[PDB]
Parts: C-alpha cells; sequence; structure tokens
C-alpha cells in the first residue's frame, strides 16, 4: 500500500541482535515489528543489514509497508511512544513499493571506538572498547591500507562460509581527543559485509596497534582466507552501523 | 597510615545519589566503601561535593585512609577490581594526613549536556537532555551573564541550609555541531554551589532557551532568592560533576 524507509537507531547491549530469533530471545527487529501494528503498518520490518548481539546503530535502515494513513511525518513519532528506550525511529521516507532496504543499498559504513587511557570510564563502558596500553597509530594506518579495495576477506568472517568477495571502499582510522579521554575511530564502507567481518578487521588491527607482526601480516589473511590468521573479534559494544545509501529512487 | 586523595568517575543512573542515603539505597559513597577494605583502607569516603540520584562525574574528588602498605600507583586497580562496573578510581594521590576533599577545595566545575534534535537518542539517554525545539542562544546567554558574580544562588537552591552568597566565577554556553546533533553544553565554576543550585540554574536556562519571560527574570531570583520564581530542576542524566582544584600545599 505505502512502504516506508524507517531509519533505526539503538544501543545495542540490551538485544540478543538485530534479527528476530524466536524462543523468547529480545531482538531489534523483534521489538520494531511488536510495535508497527501500533501505526496500522504490516508486522514485517525489512533491514539493510544485520548487527551482532550488542553492536550499535545510528541509523540502520528497515522498510515497512503501512496500510493506515499516517502522514510519514507522523511515523517516527508515533512508532517512538511504543518502542522501548533503546531503540528509536529516528526518520521515515515515502519509497517505491518496489524498494528494498537490503539489495537497493549502494553501500553500507561502520565505525569502531576505541577509547584509550589508563583507566576504565563507566560512561563509556558500552560504547567504546577500552585500551590502556599505548597505541601505534602509524602501524595501525598502514595495515588498514592493506584492507582497501577488492579482496576475500573471508579470513575476517565469523560463523561466514559463502562467496567472499567484497570490495571495502573506505578504510580510516581518526583519532578525535575527546574529553572522556582520547578516542580512536575506524571507519570501513562498503557494499556489503561479511557477517562478523568488521569485528574481525577490528580486532587484527588492535593486535597490529599494540604487538603482532606487522601490518604484513594482514597480507596473507586476505591471501589465503583463512579465519585462523585473523586475531579475536573485537568486543561488540565498540561497533556501531553507521548507515546505507540508496541510489535516488 | 597515609591519607590518599582518589578522583573518581561514575555513570550516576543507578545510584540514589553520591552520599549514604539509608533506606538500603545503592550510593556511590556505599559502594567506594564497600571497596575501600579490599585496600587495606578504612572504610570511609569524604568526597568534595554532592551528587543527586542519576547524575554524573569525570572526576570527583575522595579522601581516604589506608592502613596498608599499598603504593599510591597500584591503588586505582585495586580498587577498580573491587568496584561496580559503573564506579572507579581515575587518579590516586598521597596528601596530608589533614586534607580534606570538601573543606580545602579552591573550587569545582560542572557540565550540563544539551542535546537538540529532532527524535530521541537511545545511545545518549543518559548522557544529555533530550531537546527538539531550537534553543535561544542569544537569551541564554544574556541570562547566563546575569549570574556571574556575588550573589545570594538560594532562589535556585533546593533545600539548602547553608548560608546563600556564593561566588559563580565562570558561567559559559559552548555549541557543537555534532554527529548526534546539536551539542550543546553549559559550563559552571565557582568555589561551591548550594544544594540543587546547578540544577536549577539550568533549569531557569532551559526555560529561558525555550520561553521563559526574557533572560532578565533571572534577576528576580537572584536579588529575592526566592525559588518559588525558578524554573523547573533540570532532569539529573545531562549534569557532570567535572572536576575540583585543591592549593598545591
Amino acid at each position: 500500500m505505502r512502504r516506508l524507509l524507517l531509519l533505526c537507531e539503538y544501543d545495542g547491549t540490551l538485544f540478543a541482535g538485530l534479527q528476530r530469533q524466536g524462543r523468547g530471545l529480545r531482538t531489534v527487529q523483534g521489538e520494531l515489528e511488536r510495535a508497527l501494528p501500533g501505526i496500522g503498518a504490516l508486522p514485517k520490518a525489512v533491514a539493510a543489514g544485520r548487527t551482532d548481539a550488542g553492536v550499535h546503530a545510528l541509523a540502520m535502515p528497515f522498510h515497512v509497508d503501512v496500510e493506515s494513513a499516517i502522514p510519514v511525518e507522523k511515523v517516527p513519532e508515533a512508532l517512538n511512544r511504543l518502542l522501548p528506550e533503546d531503540l528509536k525511529v529516528v526518520g521515515a521516507r515515502e519509497v517505491a513499493p518496489d524498494f528494498h532496504a537490503r539489495k537497493d543499498a549502494l553501500w553500507r559504513a561502520y565505525r569502531y571506538r576505541i577509547l584509550v587511557r589508563p583507566h576504565p570510564s563507566p560512561l563509556l563502558r558500552h560504547r567504546a572498547l577500552w585500551v590502556r596500553r599505548p597505541l601505534d597509530l602509524e602501524a595501525m594506518e598502514e595495515a588498514l591500507s592493506l584492507l582497501l579495495g577488492r579482496h576475500n576477506f573471508l579470513g575476517f568472517a565469523k560463523e561466514e562460509t559463502r562467496p567472499g568477495e567484497r570490495e571495502l571502499l573506505e578504510a580510516r582510522l581518526q583519532v578525535a581527543e575527546g574529553e572522556a579521554g582520547l578516542e580512536v575511530r575506524l571507519y570501513f564502507r562498503g557494499k556489503s559485509f561479511l557477517r562478523g567481518q568488521v569485528r574481525g578487521m577490528v580486532g587484527t588491527l588492535l593486535e597490529v596497534g599494540l604487538g603482532k607482526r606487522p601490518p604484513e601480516s594482514l597480507k596473507a589473511i586476505l591471501k589465503t582466507a583463512d579465519r585462523r590468521l585473523a586475531g579475536p573479534t573485537a568486543p561488540a559494544h565498540g561497533l556501531y552501523f553507521v548507515e546505507a545509501a540508496y541510489p535516488e529512487e
């Protein structure tokens, strides 16, 4: 009837992930679908992607179909009265009846935040990875550059097996000296990502930043695509799905 | 026996306040004193100030007495293994056995965060005051200016019995366009503050920013020290105790 693109922000700490999983488990998709009826929409939400348990989102897109006559500009506010405090709709747009949040996406962007300081931070404990040791940003930037472009990224995926060639469009490191302390931010942009990939890339880069054979080691993992050569997956609370882009119309 | 000056950071949302309040409530003092014996210290902590339920601190000073031989360098880590996830020591320094965190403070600084944006922010729901309507930033600065200097701030106070005269050294607005929206930070620094004073000044300022008689109306509040004229107290989650300064002696 009317199909809308909903942008959602969520604190993923108290969710078992985005995808609805059954057996009572609390999920982002589950909670958005639980509230769609309240606005005259079918209880079905198709997401642009999938976030693991604990990972956050700034503007995760979902398309939904509303039977009702609610004006678009009224949808966020209305769904927000119904949604829990850790998941809110921060935008809505009328799209083509044809629109598909997952398939029509040009690209997806993620951001990982590391907070470098002598002591843990109660204020940012679920928002950034606390790292006590000094970090070698130069070694990290040289490894980051190895990841750019067309590669088989399976060496960084998780329970992933599937056709692994992806093309990383962007992989940059930013240091922003916040008050809660100094932060190192890793940004990644690509059409799509393997499941677990970003957290995978981040854990090995972190190893680079401390001590772990130089950026050089990342060429083997990209070449062979052998998971046992990467480092451990970075914790979920420092990861954020930033946004997805779609072609005009 | 040594007297140490501890600096603590805490997420105030799951605390009834800083000082003990009985009634079996969880407070910052309670939890710190709970941990202190694991370091061979007397289970007593005196803070530089007070924070209501929900308000935060980046560096709240506390003085404690340690009996053990523990090196100053090691107490933040030792206390942190024992403390809850929402409260940690981020600094420790030996001082005079005669040092008083509250009485010897030259000044205290506070910061309040307002985030102006169309929709709520689940990620910053316990860190900034969400405000939808734009803020007359001009009026707020005019009002802020009327607050600087020596006055009887009891009109901004709540349940205080001390002498109302204080000297507000700094009172400034800082706006930054940010990723989560427009960040409006209010900063205050004075020798000391009355109970509820900072939240009352912030609450009256929000009214100005939104539509409270002009900034002028704060004159009446300072002259008469009548709290009946002040605005509602500001929600706690946007307030942060930043730091305190002591004399080098």
